């Protein structure tokens, strides 16, 4: 029994395990169970404080996988598995894990609490990427990832239901995020330096915890990675949510108790099974059960809650990958495939952009494939495709990103912004996808410092970099190294400069406008054509 | 005749012409000035297309530019080069279907390749007797046969009653048609070879020109085409019969006026009563629209130039199209408030907004959005020269730029040859301010290779500079190819492709060919706004 491996949180006594990250070891405690499991009656329900337990709680272990779409689409294949659940899936799976140094650290320290991605629909806080030794060991970092309950079971709301009352997934991190304030001491985390930081659906969690009162006082800063709580993808309506939930019923042969009941009776794969049936469109990044507008824990919509928000003390790190939207296509988009360069024709780009744009009237999709057509070369397979990523990218990512962005900046957050254009040299995926959605993630935790995972020397260098902005932002809400000068600096994201940082394997290179004038078709043109059909 | 110079004395088929002796730098032409070509559309022919020109005795006196179509004057800027280059310099008459053909001196030996110019102006101006339609220097240094034509401007040329006997529209085109008909007479007497005629035109001119590209009764008047500046397609270059009828019957209302009725009224009103209300029939607040242009009569034009450009068969046609570095800037100052020659032009967002509105006046609210947030810069959204230089662009663009765009590509996709250029060289002796760059008609100069006349005060570049755009116009007009066939140490001019999309700069350097005549913004304004329209 290790002394270090031995925390008495709130609920009880856990014993830790001792992992070693390369450069020595590290205390992590995992599968700490932060809510009741969200099972039978409690499925589709606010998570419940977990009740304290008896003896010492074996946290040297990764718990389960909220039941979740297991992806198929290339099986065997490391890029799409690498993010597969790599533990049990169960509905019993709000359990979180904690990073801290070994030993412990004496004075509290910044804590970075990791919300993956998933597009609500999957991920798993015990994913290899996700592994916070690292930024446990290098820079001190009590890391938490909690696991919160995704798709249906996340993410089910029938609004106004008392059964259903949706985005409990996100009231699962809220969860988490309250164990941390109240048990992070424990392990030397500084309950008032939390930040948070999500990638993707993850991101978009974390900005829907920016967006929600009750979240506000569980951290002090976050960090959105190629997602945002504003966007396509990462809310729908309570009537869209409604809509949904009542077809997953129909699907599954399912008033909102009686509706809920049965869904509560269904076997968690049939919930699954049925998840993707329940979009309007024909769709890429688009999921079907998500956060939803609810007047409750989005009390307005995201753009709503963004434009009149007050962000005044708050620091957010935010940014995109080269190509947020390369990886969507491939799940959908004809002509698209991690095994050919998806050199697509013209007439596979309108359709396409159907797909990547799904809430596009015909006109709404013309103006987005007449602006992304490179006119200088209409046809031409590598621009189509490119511009496919793009559309898909900016629409989806981007854009949402540099809008949050804006709206933060203007109304008084601390926001730096980056472009992560570093493509792993491991990457399993085609060069055509350059730099997918999330795959910085395996470079901010800090991975290429595992000498066994065959990253590149500059790699490691650029890992330890990123670990250092990340936490750099989690330690004083400013990414900058002060024990540096110059090399250069990573400047606030202001409405007026609008700049931003290349994250890769060159210093930091200052660029202003965050695909200013293609987000401006997207977040200012786009809006008003659709709003007026 | 006898005791004077023999090289002036040529005979039409109206008559006997005495021409005049001109010195061009290089050394004398040969000038027939003011040569009548139809009947004056005087009185009951005011609006009537037309008539040939009666015969007449003895021999004419062609040696000095006869009456400008009566037209509105601009006086914006008075005593200001800029504006008064572009001003009638003969009287203004309605007696004014003269045109005038220099030649070189003595007359060519044998038939030498036409040009002829169609003057812009908006159809509410021009003449072919400004400075720079100076037809000497093509004709000394080119050896070539320029002719030049006054065509009715305004509402003596473009009033219509679509439909109506007595003002059937596009009669200042009727009057260039017939100024075609005229050289294919008449200009062998001038050693012009009717079998190589070419139009050329700058702006309205070349919206003219590319009227007749499109309309079958002047095809076979000439047999190559440059358009600078201008396009028969685009939202100026024509009006709807309905749209021509509306400000037909407004103009009519304005100066107190069944079409018969109507235009007869109009026949007894003064020309100055009509050009003094010209201007107030137009549907909005607006710059580049002009009241009286073009009809889509189904008859001259048998269909939008839209419509004919895009399925037209252009196989014999070569066309030399072109704009300037800077198509918006001029007409900037004539009525986007902020816009003026006198300052830099720095404009507010709230002004950009405003000059959208006039500068694309058929907009809806959501089409100028799409153009405000097109051309705003988002990095610098409220920057007054960055605005000032969109608002520039969005004029260009949307008048000339884009529809020159569409023509290119229509008709290269169709087969024509087709020559795009850039003209890109702001002469050393603008009078215009430094933000208006190579503003509209600005290259014409340099065409007609004005730069020649020392006495001109451009420089030595200009003048080579002028000499080589003299070469590319000739060339073309000898060949459909601008190329000089044997010089190919200079770089070439590629025909402008669909595919390709190839068009050269030209300015002092030599000529760099460059892809895609703003492509980008071209598919906003030719694709998208269209649609943006169709709801
Ligand atoms: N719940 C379901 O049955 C289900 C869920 C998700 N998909 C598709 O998910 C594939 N996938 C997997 C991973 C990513 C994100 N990568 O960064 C994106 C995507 C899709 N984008 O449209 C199909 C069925
Ligand atoms: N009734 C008309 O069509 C009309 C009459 C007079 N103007 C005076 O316009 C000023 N102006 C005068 C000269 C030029 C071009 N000169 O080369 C361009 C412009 C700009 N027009 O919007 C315009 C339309």
């Amino acid at each position: 029994e290790d002394p270090q491996l031995l925390v008495r949180v709130r609920g009880g006594q856990l014993r830790g395990i001792r992992l070693k990250a390369p450069g020595g070891p590290v205390s992590a405690f995992l599968g700490i169970p932060f809510a009741e499991p969200p099972v039978g009656s409690r499925r589709f329900m606010p998570p419940e404080p977990k009740r304290p337990w008896s003896g010492v709680l074996d946290a040297t272990t990764f718990q389960n996988v909220c039941y979740q779409y297991v992806d198929t689409l290339y099986p065997g294949f490391e890029g799409t598995e690498m993010w597969n659940p790599n533990r049990e899936l169960s509905e019993d799976c709000l359990y979180l894990n904690v990073w801290t140094p070994y030993p412990r650290p004496a004075s509290p320290t910044p804590v970075l609490i990791w919300i993956y991605g998933g597009g609500f629909y999957s991920g798993a806080a015990s994913l290899d990427v996700y592994d916070g030794r690292f930024l446990a060991q290098v820079e001190g970092a009590v890391l938490v990832s909690m696991n919160y309950r995704v798709g249906t079971f996340g993410f089910l709301a029938l609004p106004g239901s008392r059964e259903a009352p949706g985005n409990v997934g996100l009231l699962d991190q809220r969860l988490a995020l309250q164990w941390v304030q109240e048990n992070i001491a424990a392990f030397g985390g500084d309950p008032m330096s939390v930040t948070l930081f999500g990638e993707s659906a993850g991101a978009a969690s974390v900005g829907m915890h920016i967006l929600s009162l009750p979240s506000r006082s569980l951290f002090h800063r976050a960090v959105l990675q190629s997602g945002t709580p504003n966007g396509p993808w990462a809310t729908v309506s309570a009537g869209e949510a409604r809509r949904r939930a009542t077809l997953l019923a129909r699907l599954v042969g399912c008033n909102d108790t009686e509706l809920i009941a049965c869904l509560r009776t269904r076997p968690a794969q049939d919930l699954v099974d049925h998840e993707w049936h329940v979009l309007p469109q024909e769709s890429i990044f688009r999921f079907s059960f998500v956060p939803v507008v609810d007047g409750d824990f989005l009390s307005d919509t995201p753009e709503a809650l963004i434009n009149t928000g007050d962000f005044q003390d708050l620091q957010v790190l935010v940014g995109v990958v080269k190509d947020e939207g390369s990886y969507f296509l491939v799940y959908g988009v004809p002509g698209f495939s991690k095994d050919n360069e998806s050199l697509i024709s013209r007439a596979q780009f309108l359709a396409g952009v159907r797909i990547g744009v799904p809430q596009a009237s015909d006109l709404a999709a013309e103006a987005v494939v007449l602006h992304y057509t490179d006119w200088l070369h209409p046809e031409d397979p590598t621009h189509l495709r490119d511009a496919m990523s793009a559309v898909v990218g900016d629409h989806n990512v981007v854009c949402p990103v540099a809008q949050l962005a804006g709206r933060l900046a203007a109304q008084g957050a601390r926001v730096y912004a980056y472009i992560f254009e570093h493509r792993a040299s491991t990457l399993t995926w085609p060069l055509w996808m350059g730099v997918p959605h999330g795959y910085e993630i395996e470079f901010i935790f800090g991975l290429p410092l595992d000498p066994s995972l065959n990253y590149t020397t500059e790699e490691r260098i650029f890992a330890q970099r990123l670990m250092k902005y990340w936490t750099n932002f989690a330690r004083t809400g400013d990414p900058n190294d002060p024990r540096d000068s110059k090399s250069p600096q990573w400047p606030p994201y202001t409405t007026a400069a609008q700049q931003y940082v290349s994250l890769n394997l060159k210093p930091l290179e200052v660029r202003r406008g965050l695909r200013a004038q293609t987000c401006a078709f997207w977040n200012r043109f786009l809006p008003k054509l659709l709003s007026a059909t």
